[PDB]
């Protein structure tokens, strides 16, 4: 129904909620700059005894470095266990799913940087291109790869020739905004290249995939009916929220515009329609008030 | 109806035809090896006074080097004017369509090698990355780019931010077979990456695009109702043949299997169903016989 969230309703929605899931970029901050009032919403949520957790499709950085951004931008006492990234969760799914014999479960061919590789190793996954004592490659992982090349695409497809080799994508985010006003290509753009050349569909880890929620709920009980999902991207965070059965809030500090959300409601595409919208998440603090 | 082409029917089909359009790879040859009897079909067609022309989605080589392959593999007196490649035709469409003011029609940002660039220049197109006297980039061309990188993908999308900048793809061939038994990623795989990151649909030049036929018929009159289209790929050559209104022949020396064609006929997908099939194009010579 895309309701602007204020007043009596806002107080009710937040009061009933046991917890809040926050996308990060476009939500808490944009580039170098925190959304004013965002850290203090988080303080007021802790103080109201409502759980905050964070869901990021970022596969560029391992958790401990991704956590750094919080403090850097004025988000104080957040513990790394509150942060879930597609990198963390890709590492976890591969451990859960690697198809090979117990004695040698398989190597993962990874398209991604050093942060992503760390997470994978941190989960006990063997990587192709790590020094040998070559091991059979049993999954291809496509992450945000700034050094993506045709040669890598060619290698990924050679591995995927074996149909028992998994294809995994961290996310399908097509592109990402930068401070200046330019976009960077996303993982979804690289996944599309790998899918097309190999003739395969990827297993997607990050939002809007329901697996990202399975990853959050390994370490925490979350009743999605009592949880809010807050994000800036309709096709990522809002869609995620719907598939998980959460009340969705669109914040207008990021990628999607209100026009796009109103378009989808008129088209009846209810999965990409937010329950609520705030101009920025500093607008939710008012509904917690002492 | 997917009829195996022989006997009385074969003699009739070839007798009525004024001309034949041949895909090259998987049709005339595979890798280093000519299909036996293929050069002599071509001799017998000339001798029957039936026109042969050649249609290739190849954007790797400029015409004069692409022509070399013919003689190299025992295809004698073929003149370069009989050969149409997506590279040649991409060069032509860009000249026809570049959106800029008469005094400076615009530079083309190209994802492709030295062969492709030559064709583009040979048509009088200005290239980004050629030395300056930067010129405004008014088209992005995605060809077969063996040196494709994330950095190039990022640059192509920056150009495409301007919506008056054209997106052009030479072809959408996802992958290509090699002698050994491995595939190389196709242009379609790189086009999918560029499309996804930029949020745009490419203008496609090569088969199955109807534009490839417009490109052939600039230099030649072809009555498609009296022309045969022969290829190995259902989704490329057969589909092309259908959209152009030609009688389509599948040859079994290349990518598509007869099973795949029979599947599509049962699914009623008539555009990807060949009129006829031969095991190899050496089987058509018999229907010309003196
Ligand atoms: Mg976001
Ligand atoms: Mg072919």
């Amino acid at each position: 129904r895309c309701e602007r969230l204020r007043g009596a309703a806002l107080r009710d929605v937040l009061g009933r909620a046991q917890g809040v899931l926050f996308d990060c970029d476009g939500v808490l901050w944009n580039g170098e700059r925190a959304v004013p009032g965002a850290p203090e919403l988080l303080e007021r949520l802790a103080r109201a005894g409502k759980a905050a957790l964070f869901v990021s499709n970022n596969s560029r950085r391992a958790r401990p470095e991704l956590a750094l951004r919080f403090a850097r931008l004025g988000f104080g006492g957040l513990r790394a266990e509150q942060l879930f990234s597609s990198a963390l969760c890709a590492a976890r799914l591969l451990r859960q799913r690697l198809p090979g014999p117990p004695d040698a479960p398989g190597a993962v061919f990874v398209l991604g940087g050093e942060g992503l590789r760390a997470e994978l190793r941190a989960a006990g996954l063997r990587l192709a291109g790590d020094p040998s004592a070559a091991p059979r490659v049993r999954a291809v992982l496509v992450g945000y790869d700034e050094h993506f090349s045709f040669a890598k695409l060619r290698e990924a497809c050679a591995h995927l020739r074996d149909p028992e080799c998994l294809l995994v994508a961290t996310d399908r985010d097509p592109w990402h905004p930068l401070s200046d006003g330019s976009r960077t290509p996303g993982t979804g753009s690289l996944a599309a290249a790998v899918e097309t050349a190999s003739g395969r569909q990827a297993l997607v880890v990050g939002k809007p995939s329901p697996y990202m929620f399975e990853c959050i709920t390994e370490n925490f009980s979350i009743d999605p009916a009592r949880t809010l999902m807050v994000g800036d991207r309709l096709e990522t965070d809002i869609l995620f929220g719907h598939r998980c059965g959460m009340t969705t809030v669109l914040t207008l500090t990021g990628v999607s515009r209100l026009e796009e959300a109103q378009a989808y409601l008129a088209a009846g595409q209810h999965d990409l329609v937010p329950h609520y919208y705030v101009e920025s998440i500093a607008d939710l603090t008012e509904g917690l008030e002492d």
